[PDB]
């Protein structure tokens, strides 16, 4: 891992805490690592 989920892949529910560490953003029906 690339300390917290690479850019671009399928998070949880960010109110369990961004792993994503760019940001947990709703892409529409999912959550994914996005920078936004």
């Amino acid at each position: 891992g690339t300390y917290c989920i690479e850019l671009g892949e399928r998070c949880p529910n960010p109110r369990e805490g961004d792993w994503c560490c760019h940001k947990c953003v709703p892409e529409g029906k999912r959550f994914y690592c996005r920078d936004q």
